[PDB]
């Protein structure tokens, strides 16, 4: 009670990704008792890899947090249990669970239940096991898929205790009935109920793979439901699989507030991902449109010029903005995120790219540059040899040439000596921004 | 001690510099506790930073680490010198301090022992004072010098005490002749025998400056002595002062092990400085030293095959060794960071660069480097797309062309034609390695 809170301080300050830690967990706190974070995670994390996962949800509760965390027994019941003590599985719609089936499911989920409770402590936690008692739901079946039910109400009464106590709750997804009766619950609609009854600022998907992949294979870092969504269903490369997973996770956000954000990750990286502007594996969150325009008398010139003196570190020079051309601009309904185009001996040119803190973090930034570059096939821009934002640049570059201060980049298809002549006019260019 | 431990790390295993920190633990986990540093604070960081000091002193102390830090009183001693008065002479290279000066000195640097032994726990850490009963020195000259003394003997029992009970040992620079006499005792020549008695992984300095400097007056980030101690020992712009400063970083780090490293940095860094690649200070190793040869003969290939199939993930074609036509390479006495250059349309051309994880950490894969784009002023290289190296290509490029395989980087001031040219070149280069 004493030493921990405060040695983590005077610790975490000295610490490098310290300052940008403490600062969440103060924001975040929304506390409200437990509106902190509902987690879900998958069966076969519970199994092929407790530690890490009990490490994990250790650190959030050492840090500040208080995880509310829920779980299911795929492989371990799925498997093991049934294909042993031999009541085989029925999949109608998906998933029925006769009388017989029950006493393994309880059985099973107390278990790893348990399990987890133990193993958080083990790893420096403190946790609380809920293996039933929140989860009151309706059998609407029964001559069907026998033994399944849907919450028709959530009790906190045992959640609200273990977060008062400093603990997380651990919960399964057995519910009794409003005669005491129990029945399985899929964990798909246990979260969307405990997310809805709860609110959380953050909600997070633990997974063996941790994470959700772009059209390359590679992970999704970012996406905004708001633009993003639309083409991301009608896509051919989007399996339905993942479809669901979209489906599913809209409808969770779409009840929940804009502070709101869903992180899909592993357990090792779960920490590094809700305390960095960088992150790691898939953040999700209702967004904001971005207006896109070409008539600067339809810009907020004021509020914009807000967005670059704080996002550079220093104010534009006089009456840059009222002299500015303008070819393009794409700016985000919150102003938190922009670039705007001119021209140069006509090629596109990036005259300010400027995204704020925050707005990197909701994965804005990127969300920006994404319909710059869907309008502007060639397109060169400059930056200093210092902004830290170069190694995003050099990873959307194709073409690079470095000076001591400045270093062009371009983006389009020409070749080394066609750009030639134009690179060196971005150079020539005198600065907008001051010292 | 296991208890700490065990939470201390179920904490930073999930903190960026985590695993480094993790590390430093487990090394210096029981009996060598007083064995991972000596941190030397200059008397005029005790002065103004007395709290920053502490503060970085205390957060060691509070994940595992218990230094042994040492201090020597500086310029709040010469003021206080001064006052009584009788404060001048230095007939030798060193300070003349008589009787008169002693009581003053004893008093004073007592008092900067308390001083900073409280601040560490207020600070939050814990640390011990040893005002004196550590450093027992014979009287170097009696009638020029005073009472001045050289140690001989290093009586380490209270600084085991300290560091067996988790308390950074806080010592001061207070000698003692066999015959109980009380003695001054030069910091320098008190520092250098501490380090022996302990042999430290860490030998840390502590300043205002924070940093050796460039000729650009930049910061020295690191120093291979193997390599950079003769150059460095030559150059018109590194000044006596500096000079001074290498030799004696020298002496220690030939004392010591290999592992040991002194860096020398400011109370703000010194986390960096310890527990980052890159850190906030200068930071010198004795180092291994490289070999530069037009002839391949006269190379390991066998080594370098490893080398190569260590760093990158798999291993060079069939007969790549053989046909391999050496412009320049450069090897280092170990093998384990190689720069390869060839020839390409007449441009010196980057064929391998590798570089182990352990030895790019401890900073050869830019003495290499270095070594290599000295030679070759304009330089042409590649490199595939997922490659954790290329960050630092980046940084060290002058331009650089991109498609989704691969990516040709160069250096050197070079026309637009003359490099459209020799790029469309190296993109062309087969695959001198096997596919993932
Ligand atoms: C650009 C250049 C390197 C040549 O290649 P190119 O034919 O123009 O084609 P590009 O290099 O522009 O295409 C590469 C890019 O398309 C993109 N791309 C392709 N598929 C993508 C995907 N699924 N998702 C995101 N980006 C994708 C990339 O962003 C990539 O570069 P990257 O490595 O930074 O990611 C050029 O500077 C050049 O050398 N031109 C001269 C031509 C010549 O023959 N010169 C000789 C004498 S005149
Ligand atoms: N990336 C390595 C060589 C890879 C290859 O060309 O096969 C280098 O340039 O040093």
């Amino acid at each position: 009670a004493p030493g921990v809170r405060q040695t983590i301080v005077q610790l975490l300050s000295h610490m490098r990704d310290g300052k940008e830690i403490r600062e969440y967990l103060h924001r975040f706190s929304g506390i409200d008792q437990e509106r902190f974070a509902v987690i879900k995670v998958g069966g076969a994390v519970i199994q092929d890899d407790l530690p890490g996962l009990a490490s994990a949800l250790a650190f959030l509760q050492t840090v500040g947090l208080t995880p509310v965390v829920v779980h299911g027994g795929g492989p371990q019941l799925d498997a093991a249990l049934e294909a042993a003590d031999i009541p085989t599985e029925r999949v109608d719609g998906l998933r029925v669970t006769r009388d017989e089936a029950i006493p393994i499911i309880r059985d099973t989920l107390t278990q790893a239940n348990l399990a987890l409770v133990d193993a958080i402590r083990d790893a420096g936690g403190r946790a609380a096991a809920v293996p039933r008692g929140v989860f009151e739901a309706d059998i609407v079946d029964a001559d069907k898929l026998g033994r399944v039910g849907e919450p028709r109400h959530i009790h906190l009464d045992l959640v609200g205790s273990a977060a008062r106590a400093g603990q997380a709750a651990i919960l399964a997804c057995l519910g009794e009935t409003p005669d005491g009766t129990l029945v399985n619950i899929n964990a798909d609609v246990a979260v969307r109920a405990l997310v809805h009854a709860l609110q959380p600022y953050k909600v997070v998907f633990l997974t063996g793979t941790g994470g959700l992949l772009d059209e390359d294979g590679d992970i999704l870092s970012s996406i905004n439901l708001a633009t993003d969504f639309g083409d991301l269903m009608q896509a051919d490369w989007v399996n339905g699989g993942m479809r669901l997973k979209l489906e599913e996770i809209k409808r969770l956000l779409d009840d929940l507030p804009l502070s709101s954000s869903v992180s899909i990750t592993r357990p090792s990286e779960l920490a590094r991902e809700l305390f960095t502007h960088a992150g790691s594996g898939t953040l999700i969150r209702r967004g904001e449109r971005i207006v896109a325009t070409d008539d600067k008398s339809s810009l907020d010139l004021g509020r914009l010029d807000n967005l670059v003196k704080a996002a550079f570190g220093r104010p534009a020079v006089e009456g840059y903005w009222d002299r500015l051309r303008v070819d393009r601009a794409f700016v985000t309904e919150s102003y938190r995120a922009a670039a705007i185009t001119t021209r140069l001996d006509g090629w596109v040119y990036l005259d300010k790219f400027a995204v704020l803190d925050d707005a990197r973090g909701e994965g804005l930034g990127r969300t920006v540059w994404n319909r710059l570059v869907d309008y502007a096939p060639q397109l060169i821009w400059r930056s200093r040899t210092n902004n830290p934002v170069n190694g995003f640049y050099f990873e959307e570059c194709d073409g690079a040439v470095r000076r001591d201060e400045w270093t062009v980049f371009w983006r389009g298809e020409m070749g080394p000596v066609e750009v030639a002549d134009v690179v060196e006019k971005a150079f020539a260019l005198p600065p907008t921004l001051e010292a």
